[PDB]
DNA sequence: CATTAGA
DNA sequence: TCTAATG
């Protein structure tokens, strides 16, 4: 956590530019599994030797670690570092739709920032015409106080449209948060379950409606179960507009809900721990829904789900407020 | 890890 | 169809 730091973060850089830059899938899995390991190591690593004792520790990485051990740096670590091309894939990487692969391309194509861009919008699909308009809002955070205006008014058309819907604002969000990086909106309605065959209307009726009213102002992705977008508030009586914030907004059967909900609402090791006690506890959760163990192994059997409590009920425990489900 | 775009 | 990109 602390005691292999630098071994880690090193290590993951050094997984990272395999991955992006180069098209290393293998030498990058290797420095994570590695950066992985060496975490776990309750010792100080003082060598790689020692390091290397370890499984996926090899030659390669041992050597790196002595280099760092030794000088505080890592000379292929300055190269990258320095290494404008490579520099230049990470860049082009923060635009939303913009990918590893697309990032190589543009770069050969010349393409390295963000003008570059620009001068050449043709070169870019539509999510990435976006992506690239709004920049500089996609990087903002969301104060919460904005979390609280914005899931205000799409609670109001969801219920406009029909008052048979049930949407909740997921995430840290939903987890008490100061500030978020996009909002996630949670949907499901009766009408729509693991079998009912569909209706694919009901996203569809809402993301018109959000439109309709200018929640909405642009369509990254619109399929039948998973809209994503773009989202602002009205700005006010002038003199302050707000800033173009990301939004996905979700369908889902309502037998799926709660799990679901649960799930999204992590915090990521909120999960995986109580995860890890439905195991104990006898049953099996994930993303939609929680089965009873049966002991030849494994079992199946979705257990009936109406809130998130029922969950807990489940696997006997406490009721977490969102608000400390922080792990 | 599943959904969407796209070509 | 596959391949990329988001989450
Ligand atoms: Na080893
Ligand atoms: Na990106
Ligand atoms: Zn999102």
């Amino acid at each position: 956590e602390t005691l292999n730091g630098g071994i880690t973060d090193m290590l993951t850089e050094l997984a990272n530019f395999e991955k992006n830059v180069s098209q290393a899938i293998h030498k990058y899995n290797a420095y994570r599994k590695a950066a992985s390991v060496i975490a776990k190591y309750p010792h100080k690593i003082k060598s790689g030797a020692e390091a290397k004792k370890l499984p996926g520790v090899g030659t390669k990485i041992a050597e790196k670690i002595d280099e760092f051990l030794a000088t505080g740096k890592l000379r292929k670590l300055e190269k990258i570092r320095q290494d404008d091309t490579s520099s230049s894939i990470n860049f082009l990487t923060r635009v939303s739709g913009i990918g590893p692969s697309a990032a190589r391309k543009f770069v050969d194509e010349g393409i390295k920032t963000l003008e570059d861009l620009r001068k050449n919008e043709d070169k870019l699909n539509h999510h990435q015409r976006i992506g690239l308009k709004y920049f500089g809002d996609f990087e903002k955070r969301i104060p919460r106080e904005e979390m609280l205006q914005m899931q205000d008014i799409v609670l109001n058309e969801v219920k406009k449209v029909d008052s048979e819907y049930i949407a909740t604002v997921c995430g840290s969000f939903r987890r008490g948060a100061e500030s978020s990086g996009d909002m996630d909106v949670l949907l499901t309605h009766p009408s729509f379950t693991s079998e009912s065959t569909k209706q694919p209307k009901l996203l569809h009726q809402v993301v018109e409606q959000l439109q309709k009213v200018h929640f909405i102002t642009d369509t990254l992705s619109k399929g039948e179960t998973k809209f994503m977008g773009v989202c602002q508030l009205p700005s006010k009586n002038d003199e302050k507009e707000y800033p173009h914030r990301r939004i996905d907004i979700r369908l889902i059967p309502k037998d799926q809900y709660y799990c679901g909900v649960l799930y999204f609402t992590g915090s990521d090791i909120f999960n995986k721990n109580m995860r890890a006690h439905a195991l104990e506890k006898g049953f099996t959760i994930n993303e939609y829904t929680i089965r009873p163990l049966g002991v030849t192994g494994v079992a199946g059997e979705p257990l009936p789900v109406d809130s998130e409590k029922d969950i807990f009920d489940y696997i006997q425990w406490k009721y977490r407020e969102p608000k400390d489900r922080s792990e």
